[PDB]
């Protein structure tokens, strides 16, 4: 129902799980290059992923190109540096949710241009460790989907 | 805040991500044997997991042993066969959330003894494919945590 954006994702397997998440939820996926793997890589293609789950994906050469072609109504950034939790904001149609690489956050230069209200974080207890990108994305997507009533969902 | 249960988890890497999820959320993890790997396996130990994140984990020889030692107030089962969504039930202290293996569901014999109101499912759109166990667990945990106010959470 919304658009999800991977800022320079690095690991093939995470992106494959996110591609599956997006196809299972109706969320549209975007990837901001450089990616840490070729689009043709085998750890992704043979991840057991079905090719129908692809080509709803958009690749962008830069973050500025992405902004230019998508002109997101509101862009959110999942960052350990955000204050409101991911479930503490009210998502809406037109929202784009952006995620950083699995080994570093979304650049400060980008984050510095977003209002504090759109820099969100997944809660964690004291002295936690980084959560896997795909788990982060799954959590955020399902929470935004929950808020929007799971439109498109259907049973077994 | 609640207890999470893996019914015969099979793959080491998923369980390692779930162990991290549980330590990051304060959720207590239980594993119902047989596991698909030895507790000492290397794909788990060197997954980059820190050993503090362990030994809050409980292993149970059978599902009946688990019921005997834990006597869950309410036991939920995440199954593609459930009707209410995971966010459609109201979680409470004392709840135990159970998950099946990554290649099959929780046995029908077990599911047959649970009320329909406690067999829950993560929504999916038409013709979706199985979501990765760790993504399933992350999604459920964070939704139950959200409902309970993220107690224990703290900032950077």
């Amino acid at each position: 129902m919304l658009d999800i954006v991977l800022y320079e994702p690095e690991i093939p397997q995470n992106t494959g799980n996110i591609i599956r998440l997006c196809a299972n939820t109706g969320f549209r996926l975007h990837l901001i290059e450089p990616l840490g793997f070729t689009w043709d890589d085998k750890r992704l293609r043979r991840s057991g992923l079905d090719y129908h789950e692809f080509a709803e994906i958009k690749r962008h050469k830069t973050f500025e190109a992405f902004l230019e072609s998508e002109k997101p109504k509101r862009l959110f950034a999942l960052t350990t540096k955000g204050c409101p939790a991911h479930s503490q904001v009210k998502f809406k149609l037109g929202d784009y949710l952006m995620f950083g690489p699995e080994t570093r956050g979304i650049p400060m230069s980008i984050l510095n241009e977003m209002p504090m209200e759109q820099k969100i974080r997944i809660p964690m207890t004291a002295n936690s460790r980084s959560m896997n990108l795909s788990n982060s994305v799954a959590v955020t997507v399902y929470e935004a989907w929950r808020q929007l009533g799971y439109k498109g969902a259907v049973n077994l």
